[PDB]
């Protein structure tokens, strides 16, 4: 029980750490699309 709670908790920490990184990745990806869409708007503007 306390062992089961602890084990599950260690995994949760790892999953959150992993999602943290994925998020930063998507954020950076969105900054890239934004820049590219911008240049296009300016090109046809």
């Amino acid at each position: 029980k306390i062992e089961a709670i602890e084990k599950k908790q260690n995994n949760l920490l790892r999953a959150i750490e992993a999602q943290q990184h994925l998020l930063q990745l998507t954020v950076w990806g969105i900054k890239q699309l934004q820049a590219r869409i911008l240049a296009v708007e300016k090109k046809i503007e």
